[PDB]
């Protein structure tokens, strides 16, 4: 029995068509090194997505690996329940609070981003009950935002693909508009007037629902999985004014943006967000270990704290919350990012990536090139004037990603946009190779479509 | 400045009184070895809970540690999205299906048990939509069952402590009775007649709600966190008849019972459960890595599979689903359990534990001693006739656990019951030490309650 046959027999794959997978089987990844991964046929790929927007230090950082070993051989598992604690969790939490872009009080650990946001939901409901505001429970998020896939976090998520067939969203989970100018501005509307209109939509939803009932607003500084959507200029400023105006919490989902992805350490810095709560994962540990972290500010903590006392204890926690190996790896991961000045380096590499892609700005199939820092996307279209897809929406993106893989590069399509989110350690010539391989895929795709003009 | 000061400054602790924690600070655990952990003052404790019911191979198994290293140096992270895969996930899924106590089709990986059950809920809703039964969505679980703490999995959970202040449970999440004879049988009622009444309660709830609306029943074979509650004889047989009778899925939550805890490899074996879906974690990896697994049978898979095609792809998955290091460690973990015959050894050690605790059956503060395999609990009461707590529920359990710690043993109180769930590798004399330290805490607690 072959390894692909076993995979087809025994695994149900996430984000995969199960029937198609029975026919095609897997692409088996065997090993990784630097920014590369290699399949079981020996073929090498530049992992331009850093796996899942996550492997900041690439796929063979020995320091992370040794940090795991050292912790394993000390204390391979323990927990944080009932006052129990341990050094790595404590030192990681310290570090996270000291590097926070706004004053923060406490860290709560989970395994995943989905768990983290699911936990943030519970925390907010518990908070407002403590403050004697039992109706202030509803969450507002955006269309195409992604925040995980638990029943609750998938209700925060605004991608239909995460909701169809799952009876989601739940009640109490509301969605306002995707802040993507290219797709949702009115013709002749500026970015600033687009922002104004989005801020007005929000105020209108708050009033229509009853401000007293709205607990929180959650957003990725820029949207990752939904298309590498940069919000229009002034979006965050104006959205925050509306939130402060109705005493609504601002939650920044920094699962992707966190730790140098957007040109600064956090997307909250890059986009001037002053969040009450932040959510972190992915680059936190370069995904070498499953871990996520929630940062909460003083008011949120004090409320939760009072209530935990009134009720005996805080009735919430995962077995793996603050896992010593995962926290130890994350701690070392963050140190490395500081010591090797990878935020500033990622910013420089980002400028190269973007400049290199922009040689294609006038290509007949390129509708928009977007991004900031070391995250980017090229959205292809069949017609630039109408912005319509070639064939069905997603056809170009799917063909490109296929061709990129053929040319030794792994990118993810999101509809007809292809993303780039390489490891932070990518070097100058590697960025060139990424753009080259993008170009070869574009060329192939262009031959295939035959635009004329 | 000091490590405890940092913890107080920067960490919000789960299952902890936050204000009390600001005053007392943490108990910092520095290192582990065998069944022991040591605090930062050098003091050693028998981890009689195996951490969180989980550390099957104890706290210094070198083989798990090497398996991690070997995987780290090969491929330290990758994912299973969009047809991507990798050896450890594949080989682990193979093994899990091989060793399943009933025929199973597929494995889906998560990081946690809470994620797993939360995922099982979504899967069942997605399944029944695929089959054109859009009303068949409700879940039935039990009072005092524990199934995790996501918004949904905490609604499956039937412990009020996980629901107060969280606006839970959600609608669609229903609870029938805790199958705990000592607390809920009528005077003079046999275990079998208790079972009958519970099976009738369930049928009645199904009919009262509309069988067409009931998707699934979920249960831990025996309840862990809710008190180490062994169901009465015939409970599972009768509950299953009721479920098959209304085409209701049976989900076995084996997060604790999995991998030799109850005397056999699974609680489903020990209690004759033939589940459609199983949920696994904890001893899966001795908690050396955060990982959980869902096993689904053929019908569940085929429905989900068709739907994933209709909708383009299965719109669900965690970044860490099937993580190569966690799956690699779990794979080695399971091999070790087989190779060292720890299921049978745990069973023997379980006999010793339970027989040692039984010397305290006639103690004035002991209401019930329960368990099977290598999981057990002693429930203290203020009065044995009435079964009432001293002072208020949880006061005795809290004091015992405190005293046990003083005597070098870590146990968890669940109300006024103290639990035992030691590593599978515990040896005979270590079981004696556990019982001795239990005894010293009981003595202290008894002097404290006093005349
Ligand atoms: C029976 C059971 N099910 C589910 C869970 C949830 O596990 P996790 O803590 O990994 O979310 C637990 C955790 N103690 C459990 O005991
Ligand atoms: C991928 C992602 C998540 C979910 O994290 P998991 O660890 O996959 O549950 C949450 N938020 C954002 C912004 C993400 O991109």
């Amino acid at each position: 029995s072959s390894l692909p046959e076993k995979d087809i027999q025994y695994q149900l794959h996430p984000y995969t068509n199960a029937r198609l997978h029975q026919e095609l089987g897997p692409l088996i990844i065997e090993r990784g090194e630097g920014i590369y991964v290699y399949d079981d046929q020996g073929k090498g790929y530049i992992e331009a997505m850093a796996g899942l927007w996550s492997a900041a230090l690439g796929f063979s950082n020995q320091r992370l690996i040794k940090a795991a070993e050292q912790q394993f051989n000390t204390l391979p598992f323990y927990h944080l329940f009932s006052h129990k604690s341990h050094r790595p969790s404590i030192e990681l939490a310290e570090k996270l609070i000291e590097m926070a872009p706004v004053p923060m009080s406490k860290v709560f650990f989970t395994n995943s981003g989905s768990e983290a946001n699911d936990t943030v939901v519970k925390m907010v409901w518990y908070l407002n009950n403590a403050l004697g505001k039992p109706a202030k429970k509803k969450f507002i998020s955006r269309v195409n935002g992604y925040h995980g896939i638990t029943v609750a976090s998938a209700s925060l998520t605004g991608l239909p693909g995460n909701q169809r067939g799952f009876d989601l969203p739940l009640p109490g989970f509301l969605h306002v508009g995707c802040p993507h100018h290219y797709r949702f501005a009115l013709a002749g509307e500026s970015e600033e007037h687009f922002a104004d209109r989005l801020a007005v939509e929000l105020e209108q939803k708050i009033l229509a629902e009853g401000p007293e009932t709205i607990a929180a607003f959650i957003g990725e500084p820029l949207m990752g999985a939904g298309g590498v959507i940069v919000p229009p200029r002034t979006y965050w400023e104006k959205i925050q004014k509306v939130c402060r105006k109705y005493d609504i919490l601002v939650i920044a989902d920094e699962v992707i943006c966190g730790f140098g992805r957007t040109g600064q350490m956090f997307g909250s810095q890059t986009f001037g967000i002053q969040p009450d709560i932040m959510v972190l994962s992915k680059q936190l540990s370069s995904s070498y270990q499953p871990i996520a972290a929630i940062l909460i500010n003083a008011p949120v903590f004090e409320g939760i704290a009072d209530q935990s006392q009134a009720l005996g204890a805080l009735g919430h926690g995962f077995t793996g919350s603050g896992h010593p190996v995962a926290t130890a790896v994350a701690l070392e991961n963050l140190k490395i990012i500081e010591e090797e000045s990878l935020v500033e380096h990622a910013a420089q590499m980002g400028q190269l990536l973007r400049s290199g892609l922009q040689h294609f700005i006038d290509h007949p199939l390129v509708g928009e090139i977007r991004g900031c820092g070391l995250i980017a996307a090229v959205e292809l279209v069949g017609d630039r004037v109408s912005k319509a897809p070639y064939q069905a929406l997603g056809t170009l993106g799917r063909y490109m990603a296929g061709r990129a893989q053929e040319h030794g590069m792994i990118t993810r399509a999101m509809g007809d946009a292809v993303a780039f989110c390489p490891p932070l350690i990518v070097n100058e010539q590697e960025v060139g190779m990424i753009v080259e391989r993008f170009a070869r895929a574009l060329d192939d795709t262009t031959q295939w479509v035959g635009p004329g003009g």
